[PDB]
């Protein structure tokens, strides 16, 4: 059974637009997203579809890059920070669910590594 997905709009939370957040959105998330390992971070785990009951009783802070890339779309986001800490949920989820050498793990590994090679830099405000 599925929860409901993260919010990606939340009227009473305050948005803003900044270098950063576009720049995550236009360059990284965009790159990020053509990578071949990309596919299991497109949505949020479907425990029904991929059969396992056990997902969501062991991940409670559930994140995916469909949910990042709406959050970017809308500036649900104060700042880049706010950002990255989502993108880091959803690489820790995937080690917390799964053990070293995983086929999923390997994906979320060289995702992380390029994710990190992409924010060691960011635009100036
Ligand atoms: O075990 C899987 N997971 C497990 C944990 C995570 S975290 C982000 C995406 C996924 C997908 N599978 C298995 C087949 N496709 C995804």
């Amino acid at each position: 059974m599925n929860p409901p997905p993260p919010e990606t709009s939340n009227p009473n939370k305050p948005k803003r637009q900044t270098n950063q957040l576009q720049y995550l959105l236009r360059v990284v998330l965009k790159t990020l997203w053509k990578h071949q390992f990309a596919w299991p971070f497109q949505q949020p785990v479907d425990a029904v579809k991929l059969n396992l009951p056990d997902y969501y009783k062991i991940i409670k802070t559930p994140m995916d890059m469909g949910t990042i890339k709406k959050r970017l779309e809308n500036n649900y986001y104060w700042n880049a920070q706010e950002c990255i800490q989502d993108f880091n949920t959803m690489f820790t989820n995937c080690y917390i669910y799964n053990k070293p050498g995983d086929d999923i793990v390997l994906m979320a590994e060289a995702l992380e590594k390029l994710f990190l090679q992409k924010i060691n830099e960011l635009p100036t405000e």
